[PDB]
């Protein structure tokens, strides 16, 4: 009865970064409350993941693909099946010039496909990743902490509803001891 | 002369793109109603802008030693926001992936947002230095809807581009409205 949580760190400062080092610590965490909790850690950063062009759109099409088309497909699977195998999914998102940093986008625009992590039904298009519980690090700041209804509507719509944000401005680590042991 | 026009395009579908269909519509209709205007289109897809690593965002700051790397992301950020100040009309094309602009679109961005290039801190706060500039921006239309117009009008108004008006196509009516767009 163990739970698995995947970690996504995003931010280009590495080790420098207040995300991360939220991040990391949440590693400690939960791993310290839940000694038997298998946690694994992706950083988009330091292994980035390839941008969003035509030729990868015409890889990740429903329906001839080339070795490059091919690399690009199964590199979005690994990314797809290792999302679907967690059940935590912990997310840093700081803000990059008022939207999330270019890496996590290239993640999302790769785990979003047609008929495996949505569907389109009669009652409208509906997510495939179910079963999810989302915990979003992120900065605080005419609004222009327009970060949380993009990760609320993009991650909603592959079907992950239960989503928590927690800001980051000592305090925050309270907050995420707070989240570990909900 | 009369008007210098700076048009980004940005969709990666390539021909089949609307955007770069109403883009290229765009530039033959303003190029037909102002025959003395120049036009500069730049292709974010055709030719892609590299990605902001943590090696490239200590290029377009203030000490230490730049590797090539970071001087060929210097230099291309100092070409794209000298050829951004130099054109008057500026004309982007942002059509909605994932409920976000394009990749090419977004580095583009990150390239010209610079501390003390495109924008300064004053006494009263954050000032963008991109003035006198007139944007028209070609995009899509859909609980939230889209993210993208009030997050382009918010970095766009950072850098100090405050005039921005939106065109909403998807691929006869969205070229009647491009024609008014030019003729207005």
């Amino acid at each position: 009865a163990m739970s698995k949580v995947l970690v996504l760190k995003s931010s280009i400062l590495a080790t420098s970064s207040q995300s991360n080092q939220l991040a990391d610590f949440f590693v400690e965490q939960w791993q310290a409350a839940h000694a038997g909790d298998q946690i694994t850690v992706r950083d988009l950063a330091a292994q980035p993941i390839p941008v969003l062009d035509g030729e990868l759109v015409g890889a990740l099409r429903p329906s001839a693909l080339t070795p490059r088309q091919q690399e690009a497909l199964a590199l979005s699977d690994e990314l797809i099946a290792e999302l679907q195998a967690n059940d935590v999914i912990v997310i840093a998102a700081p803000m990059y010039n008022f939207n999330i940093p270019t890496q996590l986008k290239n993640y999302f625009d790769m785990i979003a496909r047609a008929g495996v992590t949505f569907r389109y039904t009669e009652k409208g298009p509906e997510g495939l990743v179910t079963g999810k519980r989302a915990i979003i690090l992120t900065s605080r700041g005419t609004p222009t902490d327009l970060v949380v209804p993009y990760l609320r509507l993009f991650l909603g719509f592959i079907g992950i509803t239960d989503v928590e944000f927690v800001f980051a401005e000592a305090d925050a680590k309270t907050l995420l001891a707070q989240v570990v042991a909900a």
